[PDB]
């Protein structure tokens, strides 16, 4: 059975948060110049495209990515639709099947274009994170750019996810693919000492 | 149980490049005291630095980039062998070894393992290790090296070699804590429209 690629295309067309770096991939070396490679440079601002945090992005405290466990992005999913959702708390995720469940990604449908930056998206309720904590899950993945909304400067999500050990996954592509179990992998670069880390996302049928 | 385990370099601003090549650069531009709320970074790297793949592009002006790759090659059973104190590696080194059925080969070549520092010499691949490889079924190749080439080498013989027979790259890998045997691989680039190489987080799993 297939992986399926649930990245963000990365390219200098790509939508990036208003006051992060532009992503640029260039070609520094061309093989004319060279004699025998094209050599690239890449410059980027971490939270582009398909990426996951890690804490010291919203806590100075908090672990850099090298840090993180990397058990916790590799393994059994669940994917759902919480879509046509202002927010997405407690009360939203009772009613799905969700017990022995590691990892958690929500397609809200809500975006889905890579090269333009939203002006709204639906986020998630802090007390998703007893909830979820409390069922054992690790990880929550979310089809938008972020946990909390656009202008929050409290990042209220995010805290509370990673006080209660939930790791963060933003930018997945669902728009094609099923509800169901999978097998995920997510896996950041081993950066000793940053605040998260892009990833190829990539998830096959159960 | 039967845990992941990290076969990548460690990424920080001491890590090695290619000569000339752009130095590693993680950096926060606006901290959180300044910004009010979060820690604002930047990445600078060369592709070709620490655990990484290189795509046909990067020797070939009309190689596939790094998101034209089949993704279903970076992911599973791989076997790791031993292949230290050799110059070089071809198909006599490798013909000692039972490979049947092999799709992805990890060669530790212990030859260096020092990830803050580039090597003046290491062991290199022969081409004729490409169409044995391939006919065995083998579609992808890794090196604990930054290489499959010599380092001064223009002409790249073993890339060109390696990408006709359809098998991939990986280098820079870090196999000094793992034993030899069967694995499951993951080593996934990053979905570079347009690019070289992607760096990756390289890891397996004991079957
Ligand atoms: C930097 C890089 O990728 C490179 C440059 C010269 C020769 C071989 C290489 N891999
Ligand atoms: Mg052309
Ligand atoms: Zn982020
Ligand atoms: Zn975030
Ligand atoms: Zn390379
Ligand atoms: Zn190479």
């Amino acid at each position: 059975s297939k992986w399926i690629d649930i990245s963000q295309p990365l390219n200098n067309d790509i939508a990036t948060w208003p006051g992060d770096t532009p992503f640029s991939y260039e070609v520094l070396w061309s093989k004319e110049e060279s004699g025998s490679v094209n050599v690239g440079k890449l410059t980027m601002s971490i939270h582009t495209g398909t990426h996951i945090d890690a804490p010291f992005h919203f806590d100075n405290d908090g672990k850099k990515v090298l840090d993180l466990d990397i058990q916790v992005y590799v393994g059994p999913t669940r994917i759902i639709d919480v879509s046509n959702l202002e927010s997405i708390g407690k009360k939203e995720l009772e009613k799905f099947h969700l017990e022995g469940v590691e990892r958690l990604l929500l397609r809200t449908s809500s975006h889905g274009k890579a090269n333009e930056f939203p002006d709204i998206i639906p986020h998630l309720r802090a007390d998703i994170a007893p909830f979820l904590s409390e069922k054992g899950i690790r990880l929550i993945g979310v089809d938008v750019p972020s946990v909390d909304p656009l202008d929050d400067k409290e990042l209220a999500a995010h805290h509370q996810l990673f006080k209660h050990s939930i790791h963060i996954l933003e930018n997945v592509v669902l728009d094609h693919v099923a509800d169901g179990d999978y097998e995920l992998i997510a896996l950041p670069l081993a950066l000793s000492d940053a605040d998260g880390s892009p990833v190829r996302a990539v998830i096959r049928p159960i």
